[PDB]
Formats: structure tokens, sequence, C-alpha cells
């Protein structure tokens, strides 16, 4: 717990908001753990985290799950029960289950923020990071319409230095040709570190995906035990149960 007192001292004297977030030990330790207890880097991440929140009320003010319960019910998102071989939490997102006539890109971004605020409370996740699998099957121009240059920049920011989770891997599967232009909007804002941790698997993804996530994937992606629907429903239930933690850190 080195740097804790120092980190809290800098924050209080920079006039960081006492906000809806008390500078508890557990809160500040998210930032220290994300940056391997490098005080200067944890402080930069902390400042960026508040800056990111202040810039995007739309995504960050209401972490109440009621707005995006529809998206969860549609099967957009679940979190695997087991960790990967190095202890990362593994998140799955399915574009085909995002109706862009119904949910905005900000609503969809809010889903990741909500999940991220919940899983960051796990010390094992703070230490070993996360991997996210994005199944891009069914991506439409109507999805891309909603990814503006501002949205692309905000995506880059949470992947790099604006949220206290280590992104240890991003796996894009079933990526169509028309997606390449969307990614090229995000690319210029990414560090070389993160760029090297993005995997573009294509439409023949199974072998490589199984290599990275042995024995823990849903049936849909070559695993053997549970379905995506099971995992979606379980994460949905957990998020609904979390309504009051999420309310405590809203607005
Ligand atoms: C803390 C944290 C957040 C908040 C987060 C992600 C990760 C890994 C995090 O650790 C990944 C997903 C993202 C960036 C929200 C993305 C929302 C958009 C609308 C999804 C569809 C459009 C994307 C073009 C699809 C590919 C995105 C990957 C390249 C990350 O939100």
């Amino acid at each position: 717990q080195p740097g804790l007192a120092a980190l809290r001292r800098r924050a209080r004297e920079a006039g960081v908001p006492l906000a809806p977030l008390p500078l508890t030990d557990s809160f500040l330790l998210r930032f220290l753990r994300a940056r391997d207890f490098d005080l200067d880097l944890a402080w930069r991440l902390l400042k960026n985290y508040y800056k990111w929140r202040a810039e995007c009320p739309e995504i960050s003010a209401d972490l109440h799950p009621r707005s995006i319960i529809g998206l969860l019910k549609a099967g957009y998102h679940g979190v695997l029960r087991s960790r990967d071989p190095t202890g990362s939490k593994v998140l799955i997102y399915r574009i085909a289950h995002w109706d862009p006539k119904v949910f905005t890109a900000y609503d969809v971004f809010r889903v990741s923020l909500i999940t991220s605020e919940l899983i960051v409370q796990e010390v094992e996740t703070q230490r070993n990071g996360i991997k996210a699998i994005f199944d891009l099957e069914g991506w439409q121009f109507s999805h891309a319409f909603q990814i503006t240059p501002s949205v692309a920049k905000k995506i880059a920011a949470v992947l790099t230095d604006s949220f206290p989770l280590k992104v240890r891997g991003i796996h894009l599967i079933n990526e169509p040709v028309i997606f390449h232009a969307v990614f090229s909007m995000i690319k210029p804002f990414l560090t070389e570190k993160i760029k090297e941790r993005i995997h573009m698997h294509g439409n023949n993804y199974k072998q490589s995906l199984l290599q990275h996530f042995p024995d823990i994937l849903p049936l849909e992606y070559g695993g053997e035990e549970f379905s995506m629907e099971d995992i979606c429903q379980e994460w949905t239930n957990f998020i609904m149960k979390s309504e009051d933690y999420l309310s405590s850190i809203s607005e």
C-alpha cells in the first residue's frame, strides 16, 4: 500500500471533487494497482478518470442500470464465470444484439462503464486486468453511423489511460470489411502498447480464440458447457442486484 497517503494528499490538494466518490483506500488502490504502484502514473490516471467523467456526463452520470436493461435483455453482453489462464476477467460483447434504432452508442458505452465499475472492485481483476471479446458479426452501417470521431476518441481513452483497469487483450472476431474504416478512426489515438494487444481474428477465429481462452468459452465460440444466453442472463441479474451500488456512484 505504498503511495496511498501521497496519492490522497495530491488529490485533496488539487481540489479533486469529493463528488459521489470518497477517496477511500479501496478506491485509490484501484489506481495504484492499475499502474503497478507507480505514484506519478497512478495520479495521471486518477486525474484522467475525473476528466473523462466530467467530459461525458452522457455516459458517466447515470450508471443506473435501468436505461440499458433492454440491451442486457437483448443479449448484448455477459462476463465469463472463469478467468483466463493469467487471471484476467473476460468480457463478451455481441454487436448483433445491439439494435442501433433503439440504443445509442452512448447507451452501449454505458454498459461497459457499468460492468467496468463493478469488476474493478475485485482485487484479482485489478492485479490481472481484463480481456474483452467483441463479436462483430452483423455489424451494419447503422452501427457505424453512431461511431463518430468523438466516440472513437473516447473509446481510445478508456482503453489507454482514463479508467483504472488494465486492458490485457482485445479480441475482435467476425470482423467485416466495412468495419475497417471504423477501427481506423480509433487507431490514431491508441498507444503502441494497446495496439499490440488488439487481435483481429476475422471470420475464421475459432482456433486462435480457443488458444487464448481454453475451457472457458460459451458453446457459441467453441466451449463445451454453457451458452451465451446463460452468461448474459447471469450478468444481467448481477447488474440489476447492483442497482444501489451503481446509484451510490451515479451523478
Ligand atoms: C473501462 C473500459 C471501457 C469503458 C470499455 C472497454 C474496455 C476494454 C474497458 O476496460 C471496451 C468497450 C468500450 C470501449 C465501449 C465501446 C462502446 C462502443 C459503442 C461499442 C461498439 C463499437 C466499437 C467500435 C466496437 C469495438 C470496440 C473495441 C475495439 C474496444 O468501453
